[PDB]
């Protein structure tokens, strides 16, 4: 139905060096309609943490070394310079919205 | 696309009498579960939520309003229509989709 | 609750002339990012999406329609109003919230 | 702002024996408005897998030993009899919807 491929599945980075993770989806475009991608990191001892929302926006209190970019069904999370505290498992997540369809309406009147 | 048919187009009711409004959707219809909301716009007011997800009444909606249905066919019933009920009623279909996740990316530092 | 004010209530335009419709929201307003959609209902048709998330046009919407704004204040502009544009236009605010996760539950078999 | 506590953080179960995981949220009720809880399992070599949607509904192809129940901000995932293939990390996820608020409308007419 819809497949998401995250590349790479493993990263060995040195502190100070950039890092980049890509996420690509196979949603048969039509009309979902709008795909949106978020990025999380899970580290031991914390709940999963939101890093990037809808491709581009950073959550509050996330270091500014984190950014995202992309288009269509291909999105990327970038770390400008990795720090040692960044070890973790990073996940991309696809949200598939659809705008609402409405009925024509029914006027209800009384006597 | 998806087309919604709401039936009837207008209701002239006598106070105290029930009313019934039906909504049908034309929703690949498997990786899809639709949900139906009912709003009413009353004269001089903006639209307000009435019934959420087919069956649940909004805060402050009288128990005279109920919903029923399944799949792509849902109905709003007003048990006894009162004067404060006058308005234009709309059904709305929301199409959720559960979220898909990629595999992990283990970031380790060597 | 949240109240939406749409300005003006009605537009009588001369063909070829621009039009402008404004929407303001009264949205704890920090763990909240609102998004604004614009729909139009034309005579004889059900409502149809026009502008999604403040700025993006729906499929088949002429480039004569554009949006602008920020926060809780957004505006729809029609550059040259044409006869096929007649209708009732509505703004709608969607309130997303990013998803919260619990910690893991490691299930192991001893 | 809103806290989610999943209990327990670790489970040692024997095959054939039931298991139960609970998730509790501290969303200041008002008006979000409607919280909804989903359950996933992550195992090595697969992407995370949806098990239970909106508290109660099982995804297609998920064994029927999985069910959910609950109310308010307290929800539970139940495995009637655990099988050895069920080892994994189980996550609850809270979705906070809000119904749409609409403007009053603007009649656009021409000459």
């Amino acid at each position: 139905d819809v497949v998401m491929t995250q590349t790479p599945l493993s990263l060995s980075v040195t502190p100070g060096e950039p890092a980049s993770i890509s996420c690509r989806s196979t949603q048969s475009l039509l009309d979902g309609v709008n795909p949106s991608f978020d990025w999380y990191v899970q580290k031991p001892g914390q709940s999963p943490q939101l890093l990037i929302h809808r491709g581009f926006y950073r959550a509050s209190g996330v270091p500014d070394r984190f950014s995202g970019s992309g288009s269509g069904t291909d999105f990327t999370l970038r770390i400008s310079r990795v720090e040692a505290e960044d070890v973790g498992v990073y996940y991309c997540m696809q949200r598939i919205e659809f705008p609402l369809t409405f009925g024509g309406g029914t006027k209800v009147e009384i006597k």
